[PDB]
């Protein structure tokens, strides 16, 4: 691995496709290595742009626009930070010689619930929920019958529950199908003891895992996350096995977020993000290398070696709901202290619910860490 | 404490005067809280400029130039990152309403050895080396004669060991003086034969004075080469060092993190000098603590309570200090410079013309000895080309 000096002719260039809080941390990690960072997003002054060398505002779903930006900057690494990008152009560009992290195919496959679910369930032969594909209210209708209730519905092009529907009732199918709007996937409910994110890094020295991350979701948003999630060694063994198979099948170097359901000693694969994952923001205080630092280490072709975990830790989001273009944060003095920090993203405005920052905490117990982080997030007064 | 959103009208604005590797991390910690950062230096594309919202290049020793940039950017905080700045202008501006971190008087006393040395020794009655000042060669010679051999001569305004000479005999007198003219008044100090030297990173904040665990360090050519933490000290030595550091910071005044350099002789502690801001040796804290010295400086100056500092165990830093001339530096063999419990930082400095600290290796281990070896070895593996 040879790195140039940012801004100099031999500079090593990284292009972020998506500049939110996740990309912000990736950017800092690149910067820490003198790596040149070009932050791209669909709006100006996105978090990652504040810490990048330069930025571009474009419609990332527009393949032609993406090719132009890429051609213009000639990056050595194309690092997707969100799902919503023109994966097809990534494939083409990769084919043209461009380095897409972890690989273009992994981006495409995971973007579509159909590709990924078939790969894992079928090809890889791993445990998943019961599933089905349909392409019409009729098909929806007949599928949802196949699944039965309880049951889940998601566009094959859904995120953060975007267009998802939890179906216990026949009445919903009015709502359901419309909300889903295209085409969809219908899954049969898993009753797990808990869910985890197994952050798995694929690098030159093989695949390494972070301690399991537990989390609480609410209204399609993670609220809190913690590490390490308590689970059996047997269960952990199984989870690791599932994660390795998945990451190796997707291919390429990077940090992946493997979503799994845990039922006693059994583990079931749900999905996977071929990039750093929100719940993993706890690693900003819980490990020597954050998931962001791990991603960069991996993609640059550098070895990981190991990952140190610093005891019970948690993250708790700062998720206000208001409309403003000049947000201020008061009472900060009561949101920081021993074993407690906060991050404020730099998002330019808000109009509805939006993740503007995160609280991070460590404690003697996971329960205590969660509380310290939750309390700290609650102390911040978000003004408009 | 209220913070705005960077780039927005109510933004909280921080101006760094000096944009080296130290300011770079201060900038990153500001950015992590959505603090708007303006990076100023004497050259373009300085490290902190890479991670700042806006940058400016001016003569920081020119008070009028300083006033123009501050007037232009209207920062809420002026955060000097180096000693060589127009400190009288900072006093002026502070009077005019600006918040200078930690305070303008602290910057003024420490930018010139005479201010701080006389304060510490004379006013605070802290233990220090013997010393004399001199502004002519003849007086310099009288000074050396009174001080005795060996002694160290240094320009009153200097850092990283520039213009200094370890004087062992009269034979060096002439070149030493000259050389102290390349890098004005000078200080002549008696040599303290210490067992080891430390940097006690001391944070003065809204919730009091807090101390990081002692950071040991090895200097060469008066420039740091390796640092580690914790440095073992007797209970008595640690208590004395803390007392000294507490006195210095409170005397200098204002919130911020200060790098208090001390010499240790068994259970006795002697004061050397202090940075009224993050310290180079303190870069070990990038791996060794929950909150790095940069994060602590920011926390403090923003008026937030520190609460406490967590130390992860034995760790060390080792500099990446090549020697060449180039304006297009590359770093190869990076795959042999990082791994388990091992990291590096490459600063983004635009060029080199001789020796220049371009990066740092960081490591953790079960002992500082092992940590130091791992960091040194990694720094060494880096293939610097240009
Ligand atoms: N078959 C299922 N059984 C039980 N719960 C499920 C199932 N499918 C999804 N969930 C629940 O829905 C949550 C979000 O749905 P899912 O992870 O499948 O996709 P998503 O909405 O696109 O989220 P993401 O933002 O991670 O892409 C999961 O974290 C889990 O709590
Ligand atoms: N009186 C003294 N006795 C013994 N050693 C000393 C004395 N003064 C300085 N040194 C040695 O030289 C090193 C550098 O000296 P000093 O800190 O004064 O220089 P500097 O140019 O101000 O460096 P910087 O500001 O970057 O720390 C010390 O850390 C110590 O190793
Ligand atoms: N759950 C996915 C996730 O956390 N994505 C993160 O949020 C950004 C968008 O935030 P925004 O919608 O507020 O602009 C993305 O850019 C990414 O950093
Ligand atoms: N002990 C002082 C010290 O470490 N100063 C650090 O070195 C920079 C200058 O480096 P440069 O000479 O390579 O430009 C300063 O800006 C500061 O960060
Ligand atoms: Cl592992
Ligand atoms: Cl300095
Ligand atoms: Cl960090
Ligand atoms: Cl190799
Ligand atoms: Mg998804
Ligand atoms: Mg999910
Ligand atoms: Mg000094
Ligand atoms: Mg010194
Ligand atoms: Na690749
Ligand atoms: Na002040």
């Amino acid at each position: 691995t040879l790195l140039g000096t940012a801004l100099r002719p031999a500079a090593t260039r990284v292009m972020l496709l998506g500049s939110g809080e996740l990309g912000k941390e990736v950017a800092i990690e690149c910067q820490r290595l003198g790596v040149e960072v070009i932050a791209v997003d669909r709006y100006a002054d996105a978090p990652a742009m504040h810490v990048a060398h330069r930025s571009h505002v474009i419609n990332m779903l527009d393949g032609d626009a993406l090719r132009r930006v890429v051609e213009l900057e000639k990056p050595h690494y194309i690092v997707p930070e969100i799902e919503a990008i023109a994966t097809d152009m990534l494939i083409q560009l990769e084919e043209e010689g461009l380095n897409v992290v972890p690989c273009a195919r992994a981006t495409k496959l995971t973007m579509n619930r159909e590709g990924i679910r078939r790969l894992a369930a079928e090809e890889l032969q791993l445990p998943t929920s019961t599933y089905r594909f349909a392409d019409s209210e009729s098909l929806f209708r007949e599928a949802v019958a196949d699944i039965g209730y309880p049951c889940i519905v998601k566009p094959v092009m859904s995120s953060s529950g975007k267009g998802q529907t939890f179906i216990r009732s026949a009445e919903q199918l009015a709502q359901a199908w419309k909300y889903a709007q295209g085409r969809v996937i219908v899954e049969g409910v898993v009753k797990f003891d808990f869910e985890i994110t197994l952050l798995t890094v694929s690098a030159v020295d093989g695949v390494h895992f972070c301690a399991p991350v537990g989390h609480r979701q609410e209204d399609g948003d993670y609220r809190e996350s913690w590490q390490p999630q308590q689970m059996s060694p047997l269960a952990l063994e199984r989870a690791q096995e599932i994660a390795r198979k998945v990451v190796l099948a997707l291919g390429g170097y990077g940090l992946f977020g493997v979503e799994l359901f845990v039922c006693g000693d059994e583990v079931i694969f749900s999905e996977v993000s071929p990039r750093p994952h929100d719940t993993g923001m706890v690693t900003l205080i819980s490990q020597d290398l954050s998931e962001f630092a791990l991603h960069v280490r991996a993609f640059l072709g550098l070895p990981v070696g190991g990952i140190r975990q610093y005891g019970p830790a948690a993250s708790a989001v700062i998720l206000p709901q208001l409309t403003s273009q000049n947000v201020t944060f008061d009472n900060v003095q009561n949101a920081v202290g021993a074993d407690l920090q906060i991050r404020l993203f730099g998002k330019p405005e808000i109009d509805g619910s939006r993740r503007l920052g995160v609280a991070l905490a460590t404690a003697e117990s996971v329960v205590d860490a969660i509380e310290r982080a939750k309390h700290a997030a609650g102390q911040v007064k978000v003004q408009g």
